[PDB]
């Protein structure tokens, strides 16, 4: 089982495992919150982008899909974080989504992650 037990250490540790990510994703999908994780993962790709022109258009892409009110993949963000993020689009740097990313990290860590650890998808893998 073994690898699975490592996802139970913390959400930080689940999130760097290929297969934990795939299973956690399936779980989040059963409660219709899988866009939290997808957004979070898009923030991590974004922070790997080298090019400034690439950084700026990728950030613009992320905003239109996950952040903008009525976005197909709209994540639960407040006016404070939503506006902050929107402001950051004028001069993109790699801190652009830190606030948004931490808010959404926080929701998974506290809410859906413990629920995952109580799920059959999770437990059937450790026994």
């Amino acid at each position: 089982s073994e690898e699975a037990l490592k996802w139970g250490e913390s959400l930080e540790k689940l999130l760097v495992h290929k297969y934990g990510l795939a299973v956690f994703q399936a779980f989040l999908r059963t409660e219709f919150s899988e866009e939290n994780l997808e957004f979070w993962l898009a923030c991590e790709d974004f922070k790997k982008v080298k090019s400034q022109s690439k950084m700026a258009s990728k950030a613009k892409k992320i905003f239109a899909e996950y952040i903008a009110i009525q976005a197909c993949k709209e994540v639960n963000l407040d006016s404070y974080t939503r506006e902050h993020t929107k402001d950051n689009l004028q001069s993109v740097t790699r801190g652009c989504f830190d606030l948004a990313q931490k808010r959404i990290f926080g929701l998974m860590e506290k809410d859906s992650y413990p629920r995952f650890l109580r799920s059959d998808l999770y437990l059937d893998l450790i026994n």
